[PDB]
């Protein structure tokens, strides 16, 4: 009947593109309560399918000091979506991807649609699909806003992949970073969290504004400024390098 998707992505992926695509004149372009900020929601029906679209702010990453940022988390995080769909420039997904990486350890139901295909095709690109899935660990396609390739195909993963019965380890942070999460998870066990444990600790030590104050509130240690740099200098770097690994093996 009704199933709720997000698009997230950075800035300048054709985020936008695919939202209008995909709903075509049913949308508004309203805003989130209380701020400027632009919130397109749309709508669209496949196979008897309702699906609403709620198009998120653009976002390098999904920290918590920017209105973007905050907003696009708050609502991937504290929302409502069923499942998400993380929007990628096909071209140059490196940041996409470094972005896809933050919300699969959220844990959330995500589609990866790689977009502005025809433009990769041009470039003579060779992008393996089959390849990302396997890395990835989630259903990957390719649209084009342009020439309307791979919308349906979209569609139909939407409504498949969201009533399917639902990715768990997903990233290795060297044993020092490893040891602190679970000691982190062991604090956290007795508490009642909305989101899983190593997330919440992946962001407490990173030293997240909302993720590190609420952790200490909860009774978990204070920070000094040089260990909080210092591990998200390490997390951050650790997801580059997987990036770059899997566009090695993906991008011919």
């Amino acid at each position: 009947h009704m199933v709720k998707v997000a698009l997230a992505g950075c800035p300048n992926v054709g985020k936008t593109s695919l939202f209008n695509a995909l709903t075509g004149t049913k949308q508004y372009v309203a805003n989130w309560p209380g701020v400027t900020v632009e919130k397109k929601e749309g709508v669209f029906t496949y196979k008897g399918y309702t699906i609403n679209l709620i198009d998120l702010p653009g976002t390098y990453s999904l920290g918590y000091s920017s209105i973007d940022e905050k907003i696009a988390r708050d609502y991937l995080l504290k929302g409502d979506a069923d499942l998400v769909i993380l929007v990628a420039d096909s071209v140059n997904p490196e940041q996409s991807l470094y972005l896809l990486l933050e919300i699969l350890e959220m844990e959330k139901k995500v589609i990866l649609a790689m977009t502005a295909i025809d433009e990769a095709k041009k470039t003579g690109m060779k992008i393996d699909r089959y390849e990302l899935q396997k890395h990835l660990g989630i259903p990957v396609v390719f649209t084009s806003s342009v020439t309307g390739e791979g919308l349906e195909e979209l569609k139909e993963k939407i409504v498949e992949y969201a009533q399917k019965n639902t990715h768990r380890m997903i990233l290795d942070y060297g044993e020092k970073v490893e040891s602190e999460i679970k000691k982190v998870e062991n604090f956290l066990r007795d508490k009642k969290l909305r989101i899983n444990p190593r997330y919440f600790a992946l962001k407490y030590l990173s030293g997240d504004p909302e993720f590190y104050s609420e952790g200490v509130k909860l009774g978990l240690p204070e920070l000094s400024e040089e260990e909080r740099i210092g591990y998200r200098l390490l997390i951050a770097k650790r997801k580059r390098e997987y990036v770059e690994n899997v566009v090695k093996e993906a991008f011919a």
